[PDB]
């Protein structure tokens, strides 16, 4: 579990939002795009693998599962491609949730930049700093860190 | 010291090639702009500093250190703008190094990927992941838990 990510999309001013979910801790990583491929996707999980250990993604959609840029950058990145079918149907309505989260977050901040890539960024630093008391950003070092020791 | 970084800028390819080094672990993030902007560099830091807990960045010169964009960035995120003067003149030739050694690892992958981006992209995550026997990865990672702790 401390390897596994979850991937999600969502749309916001007629962009695309890409978000990499660290399950165990709920810590993210997210970029603004103007469409999902293949291509944006490799790329994104490429950055995600040379910053954190990342096994396993569970993909957001058949389309990205199926690609095969997708699955050259899974292999180039040492990371196993899963399905991201909630067995646990739990799971449809907290990426849901998280979405919802991260679109009010991106409206209290999006007075503050022209840009909404930079919103989107606001939004992911408060996010992963927010005390629920550990933030997501202190949940997932320990996790991390519990494993390598 | 687990949250000093410093800013180093390089260039390749008629690009620049914009790093953020966590100096007691090596551990690197990098981006591809076209040029090195207090725009750029503001954008760069609200990521990493939304990503990893950053309390201090020794700026990489004069320009971003006086950035007004910069400083809104370093004022927005909570981080305490330095400047990155080698006072310790062994940093001059730790960045020389560094700056060497990731422009050899794009070397080495450059004709796997299109796109310099791509190619830095997997530097970082090749970089990150070298155990040097502990990686950059699992130093950063220990020592913000040990900090946490
Ligand atoms: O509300 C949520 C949520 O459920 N998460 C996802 C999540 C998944 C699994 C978890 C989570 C979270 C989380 O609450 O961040 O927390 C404990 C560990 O298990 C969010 C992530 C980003 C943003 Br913005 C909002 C949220
Ligand atoms: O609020 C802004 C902002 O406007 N930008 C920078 C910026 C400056 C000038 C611009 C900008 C932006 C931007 O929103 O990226 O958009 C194009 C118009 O001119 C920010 C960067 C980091 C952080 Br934290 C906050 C902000
Ligand atoms: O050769 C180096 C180096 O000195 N570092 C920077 C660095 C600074 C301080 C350190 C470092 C490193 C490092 O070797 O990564 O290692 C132990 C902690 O103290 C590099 C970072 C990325 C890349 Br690519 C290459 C290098
Ligand atoms: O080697 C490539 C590559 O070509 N890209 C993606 C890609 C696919 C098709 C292209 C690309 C790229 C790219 O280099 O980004 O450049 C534009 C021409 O068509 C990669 C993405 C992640 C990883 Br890991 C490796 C690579």
């Amino acid at each position: 579990s401390p390897g596994i990510w979850q991937l999600d999309c969502t749309h916001l001013e007629g962009k695309v939002i890409l978000v990499a979910v660290h399950v165990a801790s709920g810590y993210i990583e997210a970029e603004v795009i103007p469409a999902e491929t293949g291509q944006e996707t490799a790329y994104f999980l490429l950055k995600l693998a040379g910053r954190w250990p990342v096994k396993t993604v569970h993909t957001d959609n058949g389309s990205n599962f199926t690609s095969t840029t997708v699955k050259a950058a899974c292999w180039w990145a040492g990371i196993k491609q899963e399905d991201g079918i909630p067995y646990n149907p739990q799971s449809q309505g907290v990426i849901e949730s998280m979405n919802k989260e991260l679109k009010k977050i991106i409206g209290q901040v999006r007075d503050q930049a022209e840009h909404l890539k930079t919103a989107v960024q606001m939004a992911v630093f408060i996010h992963n700093h927010k005390r629920k008391g550990y933030s997501a950003g202190e949940r997932i070092v320990d996790i991390i860190a519990t494993d390598i020791q």
